[PDB]
């Protein structure tokens, strides 16, 4: 009919600020099938929980009927407004309809005393909820669906009954929309001024579960792992054994007589089918103490060879028939084991087994050298002496080993004869003997099914096994002690694969600006199981609006849903573990193009020209100095809870010393990175040396700012990408205060001091020589520096002479392309964004687990303190403490490891600054892309951005070689002039780009041999 | 740090609190006596299949009558301990009247399946008030019998919590409506069987069930506590109708009017309230807190010490010390001057030396201390400008030797993990 | 001795579980200490192989200035190195001389880091001194005269 | 690994906290860190 798409319940009645809030008990899923009555006939619509819309101009139709089983059989809530004075009754039966009959009536009368109406009515735990909200929509325009321009506010609860019947009382547009609701969850946007303005429904779209997961509406691209799946079992399998008969229990519990306790009797019960419901609803029994089982769920649980023990005791020895529980009789007559136990049944016999004159046919043994073993039975009647040495009565201190009980009917309660039968259970040693009534259902192979075997309950997939387990009982286990296979009591043996399947799903998006199309990654399946389970609607996180066009099952990552194998390989935007990458759509490979370069025997490649590049470098040097008050994150400001923490230990002292140790470690990091300079230097106020600008690298003294233009571009680029939710971390920057004991300390070096060291390093580098650790200033022309970096590569100083303006223009175009490539980009300065994101997620995780329950009442102290006792409530408070101790200690550990990694890259920053800035690092590709030639430091939020200014030779010419030039006895070697230019052995050139040379003797070198090499070279004139 | 000789440095030690001075209690306006003796001294109660729901609201109770009364036999409270019930206001409490046998008294509880609780009065799991029962072997049971109290014992399926089943139709286990005396077609009711000749377990117990529903509306029922006056902008105590706490109340610029009385955090702490005397006001978080620090020159220079209160305004702290309300406050202590600079809120015991030094002891804003605190340490100036014909080249040198200290091993330890 | 064998164990489980947490915390934190001491131990194994067994060319890794030698010394759970570095500390403020052109051709010093321009007298390297005669073996030839701003004449090699 | 496929035990874990989310995010963070390791080691070549 009309599948609408909105309806935004108010779940709570509390202000929230501009945030996002996930909520468990919500309803009205988006894009659900909504019926309508654009005719009207109100005869039978059902209420499970309802959402109504009224499309009448100025709300004529307003009548409401609710109940179950009409026409004088149950109560009924009726809501009819009476001239803006709402009449609500709750007892009528079947305007004029309420005055028909009010037979058995008790209720809660409540009277409130273009156009579009809207209502949300919901039964809840015995009391009904009413919300309402309206819209001035064009009402002729049918099927409006109300596109989130609606906030039905809480109106009215009342406590009546079940509702299973609904009708509308009209005045008979005539269209009236009715929609069911469904319990899932979803996520609410919360704004300034308490409005909603948006809400993501969960469980309708994997994209929507992603939005419910990472708490946003705009989402970057990437593999996002979210909640796992299960395959819900379809079939049940129950396989109790064959035999069936009635059970010898009434023979025992209605028996003619029981013997004494020293001669307790063992009756064996096996090959039977019991019920045990007789023993439940029987106050005929006085004592029913079960230890090994709870015995109420005993019915679907088959044993092997159960036993019974008959004896009769005094009531005060009934507490001695228990595991542990030393006693006297239990030491001497019937010793109870510790662990292996069934039940103990006792009942009173003051009518038969005891007379008012006496009945002493029931004796007990009370003398023995030593305790009994469990189920040891002592029978022999020999008179006693405490040191061996057999007596003969009436010798002195030689009793009999038996005595009488002393039950009279004249006695009270504690001297009444109690008959005791002890059920003893012995467990899975054989095929099952005794059972409760459950029919052995048929067997289903190769499907996600339930296990109910005679001693087993589970969920798996049964396959026929190739196995020989026959002398071994019924259960065949794991290293992890899970049952690999079984023996059927209907004689078969069969494995089960592990569960049906499982694994965590993943979500692949192009990133919420390209599209909302999404591709889902089921990890560890076959795609037969999954396409089966979806096309049988059995998968667990299955969404409402979901389909399946194609399917990819390649080498891992089992069901990739939503892509096509493009055989054209690409550059691997998004990675999936098999080598498979996705973009835009998935494909197999990314390795770069081909290259076919084969050496021919006379071949050199030597350039003609070059370029100068500048690359950036991003390194973290500090994390955020945090701290925890470890006496308000636990217990808040309660006194008693703080006393429990004082009983706990020195834990808060550990946390403050460790976390403060990290806090000083950050200052050592930033100080070891930047503070290396002997002496701060002023800016030279030129910002041009040999032509080319140093502007925007050094700070601008004219315009009043401390940081340079590159630096302000960096602070703006991280600042626009900060996760600056000010309330969660709670710092002073005029201050700001937050409740949960959780502070952020500021770094020691001020940002302007960091920019002061940065300008000192750059301004020192442009002037003053590259010598800084050895005198700190040597006042060089900057062109001569570039000549000596060129000397450090091995390049002749001609190249700085001749192509100097070309070098200047490549320098300035280079730094301008740095300005554009840092202006509007993503993922450059990614690492410094990732540091702030990770510490933000850690603190937010700590704060959310502050508000998590651990015990049984609430997550909120100063609430269960007022709710409860001072003594009894503390068993809840210990749980609330211990959970917060674990969650706090985890935070301390993980930030300690973060401090280890930031410490490591901080030492790469301290080394990389001392190498690249203060000198020419000869070693290959450490500092920059090519031959290093210069660098510059720039400050960054919790980080350093370097600018490596490298030499890159990029031209090619393909010459012939010339190793060894022999003429007469002697061969001459170039020895530094890297190759002899073999344009028929014309010149001598070095492997940087060019400047060939005359072949002369000073460029060469002498050896007295001519003939070992394969190089046939003559014709020199030096 | 367990010594008498102590090296210099920022030593973080035990945190402080600002102890609240004033109390604020803001229960609502209305006051009247309460309809409890109408219920617990009532003329008759009905049966259990027709248990009655009596609504209790807009009242002021005491609950001390229900405490010191061995007239009552059974008093089982689950959601609350009910002894500290007095200073705790609810909204719209309810009562349920019925009369049972004693052996079904253990069936009126959360969980606790039973038979009657499956068929007549299903208890919810979590949301619960109290259960009161008492004996009526003088009136409600005669030695000849009184069978005016029936129970339902047949239904297709369990009940929902607070579901009420009334209808009287004869039973058949597979639909298919009977007409008695057809076979296997009973009536859905039976009688109890209380005689005065019977023992203890066959005595008629009257049961009223208190059901509490919590902070959905303005508070309806209360215990006697006078609503004290309101104090702004001071470290005070919260006793609101559903709230207890400690904070500092500020007037808010906020529009929360359709939303009840309580306005929470991400961490689910109440950002603000609505007064039952119609106002809405924030509270800053607590008054203040933070871990103190101690700055010494190192026990050989002096015993003079400078104290570092971290995250305060210094108005709160100088207020709290000069009102003697700060928690770790020492006996011999005074306050001459005060430094409040950019962090590290109350630095007590220093003077801003505008002459910069070499930063002995660090405090996070760039501020260092010695000897006494100051703003900066960066080394001196240097003005070296390149002129177009300029080289600096030495004439001589020196040879230096520096040391280097690196750890290579920690101590090889081990733990017997069974002693 | 104060209590039962059966009833006391609900206390004993708490005394166990607290000691399990406190012991496990110690194992974790000393494992992290072993990570950091492992890291600086690898800086000691690298720094010994670099500074002692050779001259580490790379700047300010080993010592303060130009590295020139080191020596290891044992220490309790540690190593103390002695870096023996060269530090040039004098200053004179000369004029520059990049490119010396006379007739078509300019001559470059190519290793004799600057031409000492006491009106273009000598050739010296940037460590401290020892100036040299301006001669051809100390210099180098290019066939261009005029791109640079350096106006330099008067050689006699 | 906790509770297997029981329902009631999984309800107790839902009462416990967001612990499983922490473990999956941390352990998945290691899982991507391995790919950054292997890619930073081998994939340095401009051109095969």
């Amino acid at each position: 009919h009309t599948s609408s798409m909105r309806g935004v319940y108010y779940p709570d009645e509390i202000f929230r600020s501009d945030t996002l809030y996930l909520t468990q008990d919500l309803f009205l899923p988006f894009y659900s099938n909504v019926t309508g009555f654009h005719t009207g006939n109100p005869v039978i619509p059902f209420k499970d929980g309802i959402y109504f819309a009224a499309t009448e101009k100025s709300n004529v139709v307003r009548g409401w009927v609710f109940g179950s089983t009409m026409n004088n059989k149950s109560q009924s809530v009726i809501i009819i407004n009476n001239s803006t004075n709402v009449v609500i009754r709750a007892c009528n039966f079947e305007h004029t309809m309420i005055f028909d009959n009010a037979f058995n009536c008790t209720f809660e009368y409540i009277s409130d005393a273009k156009h579009l109406r809207e209502f949300v009515f919901k039964n809840k735990d015995g009391f009904l909820y009413v919300y309402k909200g309206y819209q001035p929509i064009d009402v002729v325009r049918d099927l409006p669906s109300g596109f989130n321009t609606l906030k039905p506010i809480f109106k009215l609860p009342l406590g009546i009954n079940i509702t299973n019947f609904r009708a509308i009382l009209t005045a008979f547009a005539a269209a009236y929309f009715v929609g069911y609701l469904k319990p899932t969850t979803f996520m609410l946007k919360y704004d300034e001024n308490g409005t909603i303005t948006d809400a993501v429904d969960c469980s309708q779209n994997p994209l929507a579960e992603l939005k419910c997961s990472v708490k946003s509406f705009e989402i970057d691209k990437g593999i996002y792992q979210t909640s796992n799946f299960r395959v819900v079992p379809s079939g049940d399998v129950v396989r109790f054994p064959n035999i069936t008969n009635l059970c010898p229990f009434g023979e025992v519990f209605n028996a003619t007589k029981f013997p004494s306790v020293y001669a307790w009797e063992r009756k064996k019960i096996s090959n039977c089918v019991a019920d045990y419901s007789v023993l439940y609803n029987s106050t005929f029994f006085s004592t029913f103490k079960c230890y090994g089982v709870s015995a109420t769920k005993l019915n679907d649980l088959c044993f092997s060879n159960v036993y019974a023990d008959s004896f009769v005791v005094k009531g005060d020895d009934v507490r001695q028939i228990a595991p542990g529980q030393t006693g006297v009789i239990a030491d001497y007559n019937y010793k109870l084991p510790d662990d292996f136990m069934g039940c103990v049944l006792a009942w009173n016999t003051r009518n038969i087994d005891a007379t008012s004159t006496g009945n002493y046919n029931y004796k007990y043994r009370y003398l023995r050298h030593g305790k009994l073993r469990p189920f040891e039975r002592d029978i022999s009647n020999v008179p006693f002496s405490p040191d061996g040495k057999p007596c003969t009565p009436p010798a002195l201190n030689c009793y009999w080993p038996l005595n009488d009980y002393g039950f009279y009917t004249t006695t009270g309660i504690g001297y009444q004869p109690y008959r005791v039968v002890v059920l003893s259970f012995e467990l899975l040693n054989a095929p099952a003997t005794v059972c409760g009534p459950k029919l052995s259902t048929d067997l289903i192979k190769n499907q996600c099914v339930n296990f109910n075997f005679n001693g087993l309950t589970g969920t798996g997939v049964l396959t026929p096994s190739s196995k020989r387990f026959q002398p071994f009982q019924q259960f065949g286990r794991d290293v992890s002690d899970f049952t690999d296979s079984v023996r059927d009591p209907k004689t078969s043996e069969i494995l089960d694969i592990s569960p049906c399947s499982f694994g965590g799903v993943s979500v692949i998006t192009p990133g919420t600006n390209a599209s909302s199309e999404v591709a889902v990654l089921y990890q560890d399946v076959n795609c037969t199981d999954v396409s089966t389970a979806i096309h049988a609607d059995q998968l667990t996180p299955a969404w409402r609006i979901y389909s399946t066009g194609n399917n990819v099952f390649q080498t891992q990552a089992g069901c990739l849903i939503g892509a096509e194998h493009v055989d054209t390989s690409y550059e691997c935007d998004i990675p999936i573990g098999a080598g498979i990458c996705a973009s835009y759509v998935a494909y197999t490979m990314s390795l770069g193009a081909d290259s076919s370069i084969a050496y021919s025997n006379n071949t050199i490649a030597i350039p003609t020209n070059f370029s100068i590049s500048i690359t950036t470098e991003v390194m973290p040097v500090s994390m955020a100095k945090t701290s925890v008050d470890c006496n308000m994150y636990i217990c808040g400001d309660s006194t008693e809870c703080a006393n429990l923490l004082l009983q706990y230990g020195s834990f808060c002292t550990q946390l403050n010393r460790a976390l403060s140790g990290i806090a000083a470690e950050q200052d050592r990091n930033t100080r070891e990175v930047f503070a290396q300079v002997k002496q701060m230097y002023k800016t030279p106020t030129l910002k041009y040396f040999g032509g080319f600008n140093f502007s925007q690298i050094l700070p601008d003294p004219l315009k009043p700012t401390k940081r340079s233009f590159i630096e302000d571009l960096l602070f703006n680029k991280v600042t626009l990408a900060d996760a600056g939710f000010m309330k969660q971390y709670g710092e002073c920057l005029i201050c700001a205060q937050k409740f949960n004991g959780l502070t952020v300390l500021p770094p020691l070096l001020t940002d302007d001091m960091i920019a002061a060291y940065t300008a000192a390093l750059v301004s020192g580098t442009a002037t003053a020589g590259w010598t800084f650790g050895a005198g700190a200033a040597l006042q060089i022309p900057f062109a001569m520096q570039m000549a000596y970096r060129f000397n450090g590569i091995g390049v002749t100083q001609n190249v700085l002479y001749e192509n100097q303006k070309q070098i200047a223009n490549q320098f300035n175009k280079a730094i301008s392309q740095i300005q554009e490539s840092l202006t509007t980009t993503s993922t450059a300065l990614g690492k410094l964004q990732d540091v702030v994101n990770q510490n933000a997620q850690a603190l937010n995780t700590l704060v959310k687990q502050l508000s998590s329950n651990f015990g049984a009442i609430s997550s909120v102290l100063n609430d269960i303190l007022s709710r409860l006792d001072k003594v009894e409530a503390e068993v809840q408070i210990d749980r609330l403490i211990t959970g917060r101790l674990q969650s706090l200690q985890t935070y301390v550990t993980q930030q300690l490891i973060r401090a280890a990694e930031i410490r490591a890259s901080a030492n790469l920053a301290a080394t990389k600054m001392s190498e690249c800035v203060l000198g020419q690092s000869k070693r290959v590709d450490f500092c920059g892309k090519g031959y290093h030639l210069m660098s510059f430091p720039q400050a960054a939020p919790h980080g350093v951005v370097f600018l490596h200014v490298t030499y890159v030779p990029s031209q090619e010419r393909n010459f012939t070689t010339a190793p060894a030039i022999c003429h007469e006895g002697k061969a001459y070697f170039p020895r530094e002039g890297v190759f002899v230019f073999n344009g028929t052995s014309w010149f001598i050139t070095q492997r940087n780009f060019f400047s060939p040379q005359i072949i002369t003797t000073d460029n060469t070198f002498v050896s007295g041999n001519c003939d070992v090499v394969i190089g046939i070279i003559n014709n020199t004139v030096y």
